[PDB]
């Protein structure tokens, strides 16, 4: 099988087309929103979604994700809620890779070979568990690879060699780069480095507050993940008694315009 995170990214390669990847928690600011959000960053420019599972548990995340997952939360969004969301997001959009993104213990919970299995029936194409460091990571690896099921692994400017070694021979499609005062030009050297480590491409996770520095960055990398900018774009116009539809899909439409002129 091919999975479409591949076919996507063959695309974009072929075409010298950078990667623009936006982050939603789902279920925030509630969860009839969160399939509507889907399709419109899709038509505002998004070649592969991040999708949240909300957790308990979130000591890594910054302030505007814990509280994203706090909103979800209070809905009672999991695992199987997440699941049912992307079933509806596939009825009307087969193209589009879907990346499951949270914790490894609601999955562990839900069972590991189970939650692959249903969420490859439910459409989703692979996962970033945040909290699974490489050494760790054999067990969900195989069971993964059985379904089909991408392992989207994290890097940093340290990741030592054999934990390269680790990620190398089980990631597939593509690597999530995350560094943590960081400045661009030592954002570049390292990131150009870590890249030439890996033997997939290496997407800028971290970061990317404006259509500026999406471009800034595009400029040097395969490919950009906006997350807590769009979330607080999101939560800011429904706070406001704005239509969130608009307000997410502006930002990303000149994120992606930006990008595509530089």
């Amino acid at each position: 099988a091919m999975n479409r995170i591949d076919k996507t990214l063959e695309k974009l390669k072929a075409n010298r087309k950078k990667m623009l990847s936006p982050y939603i928690t789902a279920g925030d600011p509630y969860p009839e929103l969160t399939v509507s959000l889907m399709h419109q960053l899709v038509k505002s420019g998004a070649d592969v979604l991040e999708l949240g599972i909300p957790f308990s548990d979130p000591m890594a995340e910054g302030p505007v994700i814990q509280r994203a997952m706090e909103r979800a939360l209070a809905h009672s969004i999991h695992c199987d809620d997440v699941l049912n969301m992307v079933r509806q997001f596939r009825k009307t959009d087969t193209e589009t890779p879907v990346i499951l993104m949270g914790y490894l213990n609601p999955i562990e919970q839900y069972g590991y070979d189970l939650f692959a299995q249903q969420a490859v029936e439910a459409g989703a194409d692979g996962t970033i568990l945040v909290d699974l460091p490489p050494e760790e990571a054999d067990g969900v690896s195989r069971v993964w690879q059985k379904h089909g099921l991408y392992s989207i692994y994290l890097c940093s400017p340290t990741t030592s060699a054999e934990r390269m070694n680790f990620i190398n021979q089980h990631a597939n499609g593509y690597l999530y780069y995350v560094s943590l005062a960081l400045k661009l030009p030592e954002l570049k050297a390292q990131y150009l480095q870590r890249k030439a480590q890996s033997k997939l491409p290496l997407m800028v996770g971290f970061g990317i507050k404006t259509p500026e520095m999406a471009a800034q960055v595009a400029e040097f990398a395969d490919g950009v993940i906006v997350g807590a900018a769009l979330i607080n774009e999101i939560i800011e116009a429904y706070e406001a008694k704005k239509d969130p539809l608009q307000a997410s899909g502006a930002l990303l439409s000149s994120m992606r315009q930006a990008i595509d002129n530089i």
